[PDB]
Parts: structure tokens; C-alpha cells; sequence
């Protein structure tokens, strides 16, 4: 087979299911995990492998590409600029069902009108942002507004805001046309870009925010998860919740497996061997969680 045909068949084939028991009392050991990190293909899209003529300017870094098979296509909303492209993938959810998910980079000024076109067209009722609140200058522009705030045809306003720990919740509406759809969206501020967080308590509650939190749309559609980058803390959460819903219905994980079913989706889902330890660690936690009960 060729290089792209073994890249699949290792992401089609690996696998490491942990009993709970495994996962909680007697676990691959650190030199061991990351072994098994670095032995799965990253699944990275080149520029030469997309025929998407100007998707360039609407590109974080040139070297992050959406996977074309399962890239979220933009329709016809926006009169202002042609084109059907974002930076994002449809990601598969627990047993592989279609479309739980998409994983996008952080929207740039410029694609934050297509960034909420896809919220509208794909039926988002949830938002998930990964970040690290810091000071000073911001990596990625606020896309959500203070109060109200238009977006090419989109008007979008604030409902309702709180604050949690490690994380704020806001409730909006999003207006097209004579339509308007609530949104709730969660912005994570605890997660540096290429580390873990100090502690995985916090993106369990998370999760569980997540989890309690309707569908809102006439059709179930996706939850959009989004990092700086789209892929290292967005495929570490992604991979956080379908590790918890594997352990919660049947008591073992395969975390090898979520995560090459995640690069089948998207190139580069997360990025580091602390990550995909840390990882297990927030399962770990997660099993001892359970109800006895």
C-alpha cells in the first residue's frame, strides 16, 4: 500500500481498550502512552491536496487544513464574498455516529461572518471554545459581541451571561433574515495552547456542562468545538467526552482508538504526548466519578 493507504490502515485498525479497572488501577505507563502517541499518524492534509482556490486568507497557519472528505462546505448566505470554505471538520462521536461534532480554528476577523453562516446552516445549538484567558493583546478575535453585533446577514445578541469556574457560559440569539435561534456558548478560559490544564476537575465539569445542555434546533446538529489552532485542545476535549460516554456505557476505553478515529476526521487531533497522558489521567478521574450508584 501506499503511504496514505498505511497512514489509513493504521487509523482504521490500531486500538488499546482498558477495562475501567485498567484505566484506574493498573495503567500504560507514561514511556509507554507516549509510544503510542508518536506511532499514530498526525493525518495531515497538504496544500497540494486541496483545490480550494483562495482558501488561503481564510487559513490560521498553511499547514492546518481541514481534510477534504469531511470539511464543513459554507452555502450561499453571504453576498459580500464567493467561496464555501472554513477552516473545520465534521467529526464523528461516540461509535462513530456522523456529524457530533466539528472542529474549527479560532474564526480570524475576516471569517467570522462564515463562522456563524456555519453555526446557522448546520443547526449549532452549542459552542465550545478552548482558551487561555491571559493579558494584553488576544491571539484570536472576540466573534461574539458585548451586547449586539452584526455579521454579514447574522445579527447576533447576548441573552444571558454567567460565570462558572474555569468557565463562562453565554446564551445568545442568532438572527437570519426574519429567523432568530438560541445558541449557548461556553468559553473555557483555563487551557494553554500546546499544554493541558492544571487540573483535570474543571474540563470534567466542563463536559458535564456540555452534557446537560439542550438541542435547541428544529434538527439535531453539531457541537462546535474550537481552539486557536482547531486540533490540540479541540481533539483533547472531543476525545475527553467520548472517552467518558465509552466508560460510562460499558466500563472500558479505547483511547487509542478515539484518537485515530479523530485524525481520520481531522489532521493533527491533539498534539502532544502530555496531552494524550493527560488525557488518561482525566478519564481516570472520570471512572472514579461514577456513580456507585
Amino acid at each position: 500500500n501506499t503511504p496514505r493507504e498505511v497512514t489509513l490502515h493504521f487509523l482504521r485498525t490500531a486500538g488499546h481498550p482498558l477495562t475501567r479497572w485498567a484505566l484506574q488501577r493498573q495503567p500504560p505507563d507514561p514511556k509507554q502512552l507516549e509510544e503510542e502517541f508518536l506511532k499514530i499518524p498526525s493525518n495531515f492534509v497538504s496544500p497540494e491536496d486541496l483545490d480550494i482556490p483562495g482558501h488561503a486568507s481564510k487559513d490560521r497557519y498553511k499547514t492546518i487544513l481541514p481534510n477534504p472528505q469531511s470539511r464543513v462546505c459554507l452555502g450561499r448566505a453571504q453576498s459580500q464574498e464567493d467561496g464555501d470554505y472554513i477552516n473545520a471538520n465534521y467529526i464523528r462521536g461516540y461509535d462513530g455516529k456522523e456529524k457530533v461534532y466539528i472542529a474549527t480554528q479560532g474564526p480570524m476577523p475576516n471569517t467570522v461572518s462564515d463562522f456563524w453562516e456555519m453555526v446557522w446552516q448546520e443547526e449549532v445549538s452549542l459552542i465550545v471554545m478552548l482558551t487561555q484567558l491571559r493579558e494584553g493583546k488576544e491571539k484570536c478575535v472576540h466573534y461574539w459581541p458585548t451586547e449586539e453585533e452584526t455579521y454579514g446577514p447574522f445579527q447576533i445578541r447576548i441573552q444571558d451571561m454567567k460565570e462558572c469556574p474555569e468557565y463562562t457560559v453565554r446564551q445568545l440569539t442568532i438572527q437570519y433574515q426574519e429567523e432568530r435561534r438560541s445558541v449557548k456558548h461556553i468559553l473555557f478560559s483555563a487551557w494553554p495552547d500546546h499544554q493541558t490544564p492544571e487540573s483535570a476537575g474543571p474540563l470534567l465539569r466542563l463536559v458535564a456542562e456540555v452534557e446537560e445542555s439542550p438541542e435547541t434546533a428544529a434538527h439535531p446538529g453539531p457541537i462546535v468545538v474550537h481552539c486557536s489552532a482547531g486540533i490540540g485542545r479541540t481533539g483533547c476535549f472531543i476525545a475527553t467526552r467520548i472517552g467518558c460516554q465509552q466508560l460510562k456505557a460499558r466500563g472500558e476505553v479505547d483511547i487509542l482508538g478515539i484518537v485515530c478515529q479523530l485524525r481520520l476526521d481531522r489532521g493533527g487531533m491533539i498534539q502532544t504526548a502530555e496531552q494524550y497522558q493527560f488525557l488518561h489521567h482525566t478519564l481516570a478521574l472520570y471512572a472514579g466519578q461514577l456513580p456507585e450508584e
